[PDB]
Parts: C-alpha cells; sequence; structure tokens
C-alpha cells in the first residue's frame, strides 16, 4: 500500500488516511503528501485533499475549520498535534505554501469549490506537542469505520 498514516480534524469531522504522493490515482483515496521529502512533526508537512460535491468527503469540511482547531497527524508511531493558526484562500499558482519551513507546521490544501477552480483554500497549523501513539490515542483521534 501507499498509506503512511492518518490525519484527523475532529472539529469538522475529518478522519482520513494519508497517502504518499499527490497523483491522479490517490485523488479520491484520502490526504496526499505534496513533497517527496516532507517528514511528520518536522518543518512543513503539506497535504492535499480533493473538494468533492459531497462537502463531507475528504478535505471538503476543512473549509469550515477555524483557528485554533486541533489537527491530529500520525505515522502510527507518534501522535503529532497541530493547532490551526491561519486560514486563507490563494491562487493555485502560489506554490510557496508547499515549501518546507523552519517552524514545525502542517499545511492543508483543498480547492475552494467542488467545481473547476484556480483558487485553493489553505489551513496552516503550528505543531504544539508530539507524543507516542497508544491504542487509546489512536482510537480517540483516529477512530474507525
Amino acid at each position: 500500500d501507499a498509506v503512511v498514516g492518518s490525519i484527523a480534524v475532529p472539529s469538522v469531522d475529518v478522519n482520513l488516511l494519508v497517502f504518499k504522493g499527490t497523483n491522479t490515482a490517490n485523488l479520491l483515496a484520502g490526504a496526499t503528501t505534496m513533497r517527496s521529502d516532507q517528514v511528520m512533526g518536522k518543518g512543513n508537512y503539506p497535504l492535499a485533499g480533493h473538494h468533492m460535491r459531497d462537502e463531507s468527503m475528504l478535505f471538503g469540511p476543512i473549509m469550515k475549520v477555524k483557528k485554533g482547531d486541533k489537527i491530529y497527524l500520525t505515522d502510527l508511531e507518534n501522535l503529532y498535534e497541530y493547532t490551526v493558526t491561519e486560514t486563507k484562500t490563494i491562487d493555485e499558482t502560489e506554490v510557496s505554501v508547499i515549501d518546507n519551513t523552519k517552524d514545525a507546521r502542517i499545511t492543508l490544501i483543498t480547492c475552494d469549490k467542488p467545481t473547476e477552480t484556480t483558487k485553493r483554500f489553505v489551513a496552516v497549523g503550528e505543531l504544539e506537542k508530539t507524543e507516542k501513539l497508544t491504542k487509546e490515542l489512536e482510537n480517540k483521534y483516529f477512530p474507525s469505520k
């Protein structure tokens, strides 16, 4: 499989699998990494997720994310907790929001519409804490089916 872990935003009912690489195959599977080099809990961790007509799917609901909602990320070894600090709409050409940073952060990227658009909604969250993933934490923040 191409799964590397999970991401969860409980305030907007987002609970998805994280895939390695943003390609046409992984488009509807879940959240997808955008750089080959990005590491969880370190630098910038950009993730892309499609905005479908069904607003509840994938990264659709992160349109309604506010600061400072929690974003949970895991590689099934560690639980990485981020806190939303900025939400914005940008043009798709502004690739700068994908680049790595010195601060530990997560960058959620989705289309601002389910239709064709050159505009992207971006949610940035700063890392607040890191801890070992346990059964209880996994089931709490990344719960099943």
